[PDB]
DNA sequence: AGAGAACAACAACAAG
DNA sequence: CTTGTTGTTGTTCTCTGGGTCACGC
DNA sequence: GCGTGAC
DNA sequence: AGAGAACAACAACAAG
DNA sequence: CTTGTTGTTGTTCTCTGGGTCACGC
DNA sequence: GCGTGAC
């Protein structure tokens, strides 16, 4: 139990081994601290206790090939022995998933990824299902809900009715999903109201647009030697880039006016107003922290999407004291919070507000279309557990809930809240985390392509397929069920 | 002496627990059989016999800032301690560097590699003398001997005539050098005939052309699924460049066609003559062994400058059986190998031919400009020898090596044809390896900005300066000085 | 949000 | 009391958010 | 048809 | 040329 | 004799070859 | 001056 320290001098010897290895093998500093490399050396010390400080390394040190090989083989094996424990919640309703299209930077090879998120009972977890390669194939929705049941063919799950699937609204993927659960994600969504409302204010094109001709300017000079800070670049594609860009400009707008001086290059700027490249930034900040907050599966988020959009529709509340083309800005925000994003918002996005305490907001319209709704698949997931064979009410249970009032304490989470309440209501608290466990963003799927990202690289590049599915299962499969 | 084997059990052991590493971490495969990984795992099984299977490694295993620092702190020590293995070499005459300029493609640090070729005995040593940052300064030729300067300020030589520099003709770098020894570099003056001479061929851009559309194509359309051999692009600062791409075009040629048609998109092909395609990979086929022949450090290269010259002239032979605008490219390139490769060859292109055993071939007017050359520079490494303190002739020597015969077996090498001989010509030999120790490319220079291309990376682009400095230093004097 | 990777400016300590 | 070798915070750079389908008129 | 709307 | 990194198609072997 | 776990060759993808100075007219 | 020639 008690384990031991080594000599001042023997450590000494590791801090000037471990610098040899890095410099050699031309590996990251950060390598000695990774938690798979930590727990690897305690086996090598382990094995020179037995055998001592003479052993032939080479022959005990695998090949990378024998290496490869294994993790391609050890997946295999992973993949079944979660079989069952994947094969549970999907049937008890409790199934989320998320699935997305990406294609790699080098190969160009189209790829699906799926993810899967679910509850066990204190905790969530969000893991890699597969990344599985088209190979060169039309893309077509018909195609994907191939792809896609070849990846639950791996685990043995077969139905198309169960599982709860959250996605964009991008034409194939949204066909190919037709036939079962569907979430728009909240996250392309806010991307469409904010982007879409820019384009339908042009009138304050004129001070981004000389914003980005700073940035571009700075990064064909050479410039950005300085500012301890960079000026960051439109990019549209990533999700509220024009803030990222706008905040970089302001910060250091005291020393960028500074350079712009001695090029002479000063048209660049002074036809910018800052009393509006500050309102906007300002008025920004609040949807960066909504971006962030629905991009998160380590919580509930799906239960966050209605609260943000009141969120939206307050920080853009009209104020007398703002200078037109700001106001019209607001508006243009408000207007498309309505048929682009609430257009797109189900039942499952106010049932998971329901099932938040402080739910008091509204009570109107919106009630008793929850009772239809939670009433159908708690008798739905009551169905499931009479077939597990190997007073109370439905609705009496709808209205008792109605009545909690639990004040705010920056404690309070309903995460574990209904943990510490399933007790009373067996039935339905099964539902709410059944709720709660789905991400409303399709970011766990996006994350999966940066992971992929950082295993094909420009060296490399020559992984196929299969290699890269099982190395993203596994790095997830180690973070989940491994302490 | 004896080094003992694991249980089979035991391997099978390290085989799992090393793909637990890969995965987690997300290292590559290959970082199991890297030397440098090899030698830290035997240091760890020697912890384990003196220690035992209970040890704390978190305490024991470094924290990568200390990693850095040492790498840092570790890298000044090894550069005093070769301060007089360098100097020794350097006053000895027998010293060569490279220097190019570089700038990164992340922070666009202006950078300055320098590289150090010099022969002990039996081998030679190609090793990173640093690479510096200009830190956003004119990257004029006096800011470029300045922190050359500051390189060998390190290992404490400061002279300014000893060494021998190799260099492209690049205005900042040749006017920097031109108060010393100066070397234009044989493989840009290559680059230079070769691209100057298809860009006075014109009658042959339309095949180039129409191929460089084909290869657009194959990329934009997200073909290139197969053929097995992929169409490379042509990207001219690449060296020969232009032979790579059509080499590609013409392997597959029968598989691209075939794509071609159902695209209906044929049109792009037809156009090419592919007898005239072929004909050119085959002319520059020689090339690319010239050019690979010329960017060896391993060995000697200066010699082969004036070989390879008559081999270019031999290909372009004109044939009656050329068909024009091929007899154009012949002439062009034999015009500018006199022009811009001869006129830019100084007195140390020959006199490392002249040290090639099989050096009848000029008998002619280069005889007595290397007597007059080597005569001098023999009593200027005597100037040094008897500094040295704490009948044969030199004339006599240079007749004498005139009458030596050697038929040119494959064992034939120059390298150690010396090694067997200066028993007999100390006062010679001595400068022979001297000349043969030159690179006559900036290949050297080149490929460290590759490697600090490596080190810096995306994830590790917030690498500054030094930490590169150490990081290259290093692992070149682990690759020179230990076996 | 997750994940990789390096460092500036520190804060405990230590040998001097 | 100065120095000098360690381990702490934090901050700063980076990646996913596709280069092509489905639907309506 | 071929544009628009996601991406 | 140097250096990184993965794999197809094999060739020794082994357990069956 | 079949299978199935290992280690061999080789082949294929990748990077450096600058995005800005010096000289002459 | 500002073009050309390396890069
Ligand atoms: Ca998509
Ligand atoms: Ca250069």
């Amino acid at each position: 139990r008690e384990l031991k320290t080594v000599s001042a001098d023997c450590k000494k010897e590791a801090i000037e081994k471990c610098a040899q290895w890095v410099v050699r093998d031309c590996r990251p500093f950060s390598a000695v601290s990774g938690s798979g490399f930590i727990d690897m050396i305690k086996f090598f010390i382990k094995v020179g206790a037995e055998y001592g400080e003479h052993v032939n390394v080479e022959e005990l040190l695998p090949s990378p090939i024998t290496l490869s090989r294994k993790v391609t083989s050890d997946a295999k094996e992973k993949k079944a022995l979660i079989s069952r424990e994947i094969k549970s919640a999907v049937e008890k309703d409790g199934a989320s998933a998320t699935i997305d299209l990406w294609t790699d930077n080098y190969i160009k090879r189209n790829f699906l990824g799926v993810t899967l998120h679910y509850h066990e009972n204190n905790e969530l977890r969000d893991l890699i299902l597969g990344l599985k390669s088209l190979d060169f194939e039309r893309s077509t929705a018909e195609n994907i809900y191939k792809k896609l049941k070849a990846i639950f063919s791996q685990f043995n799950v077969e139905d198309l009715s169960s599982i709860k699937f959250v996605t964009d609204r991008g034409a194939n993927v949204v066909k190919s999903l037709a036939n079962n659960i569907r979430i728009n994600c909240s996250s392309h969504l806010l991307s469409n109201v904010l982007e879409n409302s820019f384009e339908e204010t042009p009138e304050l094109n004129m001070p981004i647009l000389a914003c980005k001709n700073i940035v571009k300017y700075f990064k064909k000079a050479n410039l950005q030697h300085r500012l301890r800070s960079s000026l960051k670049s439109e990019c549209p594609t990533r999700w509220n880039s024009t803030y990222t860009m706008l905040r970089s400009i302001l910060d250091n707008w005291e020393s960028v006016i500074q350079i712009l001086s001695e090029a002479g290059e000063t048209q660049r700027i002074v036809h910018i107003n800052k009393s509006i490249i500050q309102t906007m930034v300002n008025i920004l900040d609040g949807f960066e922290r909504i971006f962030k907050e629905l991009q998160t599966c380590s919580s509930p988020s799906l239960c966050f999407v209605v609260p943000s959009i009141l969120k939206v529709k307050e920080i853009c509340s009209p104020d007398v004291g703002d200078v037109a083309d700001i106001a019209k800005l607001k508006v243009n925000i408000i207007k498309n919070v309505r048929i682009i994003w609430e257009e797109n918002l189900s039942i499952w996005h106010y049932t998971a507000f329901f099932f938040y305490p402080p739910a008091l907001h509204m009570q109107q319209e919106k009630v008793a279309q929850i009772k239809e709704f939670c009433l159908s698949k708690m008798e739905d997931l009551e169905l499931i557990n009479r077939m597990s064979s190997f007073p109370v009410s439905p609705s009496d249970e709808f209205e008792f809930y109605r009545k909690e009032i639990v004040i705010l304490s920056e404690d309070f989470k309903v995460m574990e809240w209904w943990n510490l309440n399933s007790k009373k209501y067996p039935k339905l608290s099964k539902l709410a985390l059944s709720l709660l466990s789905i991400p409303a963003s399709s970011a766990a799927s996006e994350r999966t392509f940066s992971l992929a990202g950082n295993i094909i690289t420009e060296k490399r590049n020559r992984i196929g397929q299969q290699t890269v599915d099982s190395l993203l299962f596994l790095n997830s499969f180690y973070k989940n069920f491994c302490k």
